[PDB]
């Protein structure tokens, strides 16, 4: 039997779990099916990523581009000013989901629409994310790690920018053959020159669509129906909308702001919540005892 009482890194202060004993059945049912059923969905920013270090706030893959190099600081100012605002309302306790969306839509519009004018080369991207200060969560190179060990199918799904976020893992050596990453790619002009992203959008609130728009992949993970989910969003919650079999899903949180607003529905949404957390140290404890 599992017993969360006898692991210690679920007795760390930033671990919350609303119903341990539905935790201790959830992870028995990961344990039973070992590496043969499990497939991993997880988001990037603020969830894979570090929400801050040394008392800092980490950039997200966006704000990689919005701090760089090759974008102007007028532009940068502009940029900036919308995270400001935008992110306030992105996180606001008192907004509904449904009043947040069309922000959301909004500031993905103004914000892309800047990073276009900016004319952002492919080529560089590999310098850009380089120099930026972008930080992996602690436990990162034993999570990707022992994953692609086992050949455990994991699917990164990220409103954020796929290129730059591609880069990150590539730089880190954790873009294994495992990892899919499903984002907003960047389309280039002939020159090699941002002209616009590809497909449909992906934001904060609609990662529902984009999961039923990747039945191709999972249906042909149909044995893997234990899935380990991993999230900082509300947003999050839906990214497994679109796996064909569900046999046990274990939803873990991060929640990185607001923490006092949000702790009552983080952990009535999500099964783990991760309380001010910069490690990956209790997933990678569950994969230690399933793999
Ligand atoms: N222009 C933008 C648009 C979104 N973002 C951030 O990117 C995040 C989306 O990436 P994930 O889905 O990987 O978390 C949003 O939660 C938002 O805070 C940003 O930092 N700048
Ligand atoms: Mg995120």
């Amino acid at each position: 039997a599992v017993h969360l009482k006898m692991m210690p890194e679920f007795q760390k202060s930033s671990v919350r779990i609303k119903n341990p004993t539905r935790v201790e059945e959830i992870i028995c049912g990961l344990i039973k099916g070992g590496a043969a059923k499990l497939q991993i969905i997880t988001d990037f920013n603020m969830t894979l990523s570090r929400f801050s270090y040394n008392g800092k706030r980490c950039p997200t893959c966006h704000n990689i581009i919005d701090n760089c190099k090759l974008v102007t600081d007028e532009c940068r100012r502009k940029l900036l000013q919308l995270k400001e605002q935008y992110y306030a309302i992105e996180v606001d306790p008192v907004l509904t989901v449904e009043e947040k969306f069309p922000y959301m839509v909004e500031w993905y519009t103004k914000s892309h629409g800047l990073l276009i004018e900016q004319g952002i080369p492919k080529a560089k991207l590999k310098e850009i994310v380089a120099d930026s200060d972008v930080m992996l969560k602690e436990g990162y190179e034993n999570f990707f790690g022992k994953l692609q060990q086992h050949g455990i199918p994991v699917f990164i799904f990220s409103a954020g920018i796929g290129d730059v976020l591609e880069e990150v893992i590539r730089q880190a050596g954790v873009y294994h053959s495992n990892v899919k990453v499903v984002s907003n790619f960047m389309d280039f002009d002939e020159n090699g020159v941002l002209k616009g992203f590809k497909g449909e959008l992906i934001h904060v609130f609609n990662k529902h669509d984009g999961a039923l728009k990747n039945t191709d992949y999972f249906s042909q993970l149909k044995d893997n129906s234990n899935i380990i989910l991993l999230g900082d969003s509300q947003g999050d919650l839906r990214m497994a909308d679109g796996v064909a079999n569900v046999e046990h899903i274990l939803k873990i949180g991060y929640l990185n702001d607001r923490v006092d607003e949000l702790l009552e529905k983080y952990m009535d949404s999500y099964d783990i919540v991760l309380v001010k957390e910069e490690s990956l140290e209790v997933v990678n404890s569950i994969l230690q005892k399933t793999l």
